[PDB]
């Protein structure tokens, strides 16, 4: 009998209960007691759900109030002194570290979890760090194991392992020379103790996550797995299942081929081809957990293909030593497809969310164990077959237009220096031209009118009028502040990816398909279901209106192809690359419509352009850098030489050059040397002058200072002046003075040239 296994379950709740209750606690509507009661109920609910599906190996310690890496830092005493000064309970210390503390500590750094859309809180270590088991609050992994046990649910605790925990961490402000991995000897006894306590509590297996194995690791780091796991493994601890996901462990195979652990987990959804070699290093007695149900996407699994993968593993190591698993934690997928009320049934039949993936690992497990599941297999085969044959997936026009992609389509009529000549003639911008990034802060009357417009209570014309008033206000604001290259404020836009996805063929949307991004901030990504195309103008009306009321140049504002791809659920039947190129072609028609309508300054926002960087150096990485840049160039390369193309980012120098934008903005407000990278590079650059997440106002002199610093490493002829990013999240008085000061700073320099 082949067991089924779930590496972690999303914890936000089927109706976002975690968000409401944690925000109610932070706001003061709810007590901490209510907070913990509600966590307990979610955990219990998710455990019963997995037991009822028939999952054998069910996780615990996967729950978190904020972030599981942060939970380990609390638990192991990786707590910087700055967070202890305020008579705080452990759970408020956790929230302090996680989200800062309004008396003003900054939150610890949030960092992207590999190439997932989740963010963790970076473990932060000092020379003074003293690792130990904080048993004050309770020991969360032991307490949550015992809870699940009292329900009659045996679970497998999940903890991030010592190597990855340290390696993914950073030396604190006060210890810039400390190498985190050098702490391995201090933290090992603390892991050992925790594992003893879990065994004592009744844990027979522990899932110990070592995802850094899918990265490029120094040889000196690779040797530490043998050191860590020789120390951890013994009779007085649970069996350890060393767990990896998101990538290829093969280059690091030497580091794990002689480890005393009870088994391994590998991701055969991202890297099925690694199976033969990883299977071959299993010792007699070791188990192989085969990750064949994707933890990061929303597509119904192909039961025949998944079973085949599992069957290849059984061949190599025997049926008794194989486990059917989710490829990673289901943290990265929405909770329940059954909550969806709007999707057409044909499309929904192609999806499985977290709750459904429980059923998938169970059926696949039954199948290779020899139980009769033909009805499920045939139902699955039909879903897969309907999807591959649907006209939605295969658009002939789009397929042909892909055949036109070549380097000529991704090259502008002339190089920057010629282009600059024609742009100077046409716009005659001053030195130190000033701009902003696009968004300005919205009114109450806006959201209310959107809602009314969605209900048909005001007409299309009435709503248009309200948007244009907002645009009018914003433009007049910018004029009077003396900005040089204006924006329309994006008041019509909810979201920089959904706004576009809704207007493209090939996308579907959910009502409830929420995934945690960080803390209590959740996203509901679009889904790319098929071939993408643009049926009509998406942004032209608003931009034409904005330009029609000022003589300043107005930026069109688009989100680039790679950002749209990376912030959506992608298709799994075609490559990232093909999806980006189709998006680039679709955006090229929009650029063409803008330019044709007189919007001849156009910004393409690519904040996530690097987020898909393949996790290892090699062919796949260099291909990615090439196609990401090509897909941007395909969108922007059909314009006239005098059309000024901008790009915004928030980051490899040379990748940025390969985009060949006339003008760049880059989140900044930080070593000077980085800027010296662009000195003999002709295109123009605006390095963000202020943090838009703060309400604080820099002085004129502040700005003058900041500019003069950059100016020592970068010529005045190329320098734009702008904020790090949009201003959608700020208040109007912060905005007014900050932009005033920014621009009068600029003019002071303008005058001395
Ligand atoms: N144009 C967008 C950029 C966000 S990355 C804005 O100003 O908000
Ligand atoms: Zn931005």
């Amino acid at each position: 009998m082949v067991q089924s296994s779930v590496l972690g379950f999303p914890r936000i709740g089927g109706q976002r209960e975690l968000k409401k209750i944690t925000e109610a606690y932070w706001s003061g509507k709810a007590t901490v007691e209510e907070l913990l009661a509600k966590g307990k109920e979610l955990r219990e609910h998710n455990w019963k759900l997995q037991q009822k599906a028939g999952v054998d190996i069910i996780p615990s310690n996967d729950f978190s109030y904020y972030d599981q890496v942060l939970d380990l830092s609390l638990l192991f005493n990786a707590i910087p002194e700055r967070y202890t000064k305020f008579d705080l309970a452990p759970i408020d210390v956790l929230f302090a570290m996680g989200r800062g503390l309004q008396v003003d500590v900054t939150a610890l750094e949030m960092v992207k979890w590999f190439d997932s859309n989740y963010h963790y809180v970076r473990p932060t270590f000092s020379h003074s760090t003293e690792f130990k088991l904080n048993t004050a609050a309770g020991i969360k992994p032991v307490d949550e194991f015992n809870e699940a046990k009292a329900l009659g649910v045996q679970t497998r605790p999940v903890i991030l392992g010592p190597v990855s925990y340290l390696y993914l961490g950073k030396a604190d402000k006060d210890s810039l020379d400390l190498e985190p991995i050098s702490l391995l000897p201090k933290i090992l006894p603390v892991y050992k103790e925790l594992l003893q306590k879990l065994k004592e509590a009744g844990a027979e297996q522990v899932q110990i996550d070592e995802p850094v194995l899918v990265l490029d690791l120094p040889e000196a780091v690779q040797s530490k797995f043998k050191e860590a796991y020789d120390a951890l493994v013994g009779a007085d601890v649970p069996e350890l299942i060393l767990t990896t996901y998101f990538g290829d462990v093969r280059p690091n195979l030497k580091a794990i081929e002689n480890l005393p652990v009870a088994g391994f987990h590998f991701d055969f959804v991202r890297v099925p081809e690694q199976l033969d070699e990883v299977a071959s290093i299993l010792k007699d007695g070791q188990t192989l957990s085969a990750g064949v149900v994707d933890g990061r996407n929303i597509w119904k699994t192909d039961f025949a293909k998944a079973s085949a993968v599992v069957q290849k593993a059984i061949e190599k190591v025997g049926k008794d030593k194989v486990v059917v698993a989710t490829s990673s934690s289901l943290l990265h997928t929405p909770v329940d497809l059954e909550s969806e009320t709007k999707l057409d049934a044909v499309i929904k039949d192609w999806f499985s969310f977290a709750t459904q993936k429980l059923d998938e690992v169970v059926v696949i497990a039954k199948n290779v164990s020899g139980e009769d599941v033909s009805k499920q297999l045939e139902a699955n085969a039909a879903s897969i077959k309907a999807r591959s044959e649907s006209s939605i997936t295969n658009d002939p026009k789009v397929q042909e237009r892909l055949t036109t992609i070549n380097e000529a389509l991704a090259t502008r009529k002339a190089a920057f220096p010629e282009r600059l000549t024609e742009q100077k003639a046409k716009y005659n911008l001053p030195l130190f031209p000033t701009t902003t990034i696009g968004s300005f802060p919205q009114t109450k009357d806006i959201r209310i009118n959107r809602n009314k417009f969605a209900k048909g209570q005001i007409t299309a014309e009435e709503y248009e009028a309200f948007i244009n008033k907002e645009i009018e206000t914003v433009v007049r604001f910018q004029e009077e502040i003396g900005l040089d290259v204006l924006v329309h404020g994006e008041p019509e836009r909810n979201d920089m990816v959904q706004y576009f996805g809704e207007q493209l063929n090939g996308f579907a949307f959910t009502t409830n398909g929420w995934v945690q991004s960080y803390g209590s901030r959740y996203v509901r990504p679009p889904i790319i279901v098929g071939d993408v195309s643009r049926p009509k103008a998406m942004t032209v009306k608003e931009s034409v209106y904005a330009q029609s009321i000022t003589s300043k140049p107005m930026k069109g504002m688009l989100t680039g192809p790679v950002t749209i791809l990376r912030w959506s659920f992608p298709r799994d039947d075609v490559s990232g690359k093909i999806q980006a190129l189709q998006l680039g072609l679709a955006l090229r028609d929009e650029v063409n419509d803008l330019e044709g309508a007189g919007i001849t300054v156009i910004q393409v926002d690519e904040p996530a352009i690097r987020e898909g960087l393949p996790l290892r150096a090699g062919k796949e990485r260099s291909d990615y850098l090439n196609w990401a840049a090509q897909s941007f160039r395909v969108a922007t390369s059909g314009v006239e030489n005098s059309t000024q193309i901008h790009s915004h980012f928030c980051l490899d120098p040379n990748h940025i050059k390969a985009l060949d934008a006339d003008v760049v903005s880059i989140e900044f407000s930080d070593d000077p040397n980085y800027i010296q990278e662009f000195s003999e590079y002709p295109n123009h650059i605006g390095l963000g002058l202020f943090d838009i997440h703060s309400p604080r106002i820099p002085s004129k002199q502040e700005f003058v200072s900041r500019i003069e610093e950059i100016l020592k490493v970068y010529p005045a002829s190329k320098f734009w002046v702008n904020p790090d990013c949009g201003l959608k999240t700020r208040g109007w008085p912060e905005v007014k003075e900050s932009l005033t000061n920014m621009v009068e700073a600029a003019k002071e320099f303008r005058a001395k040239y």
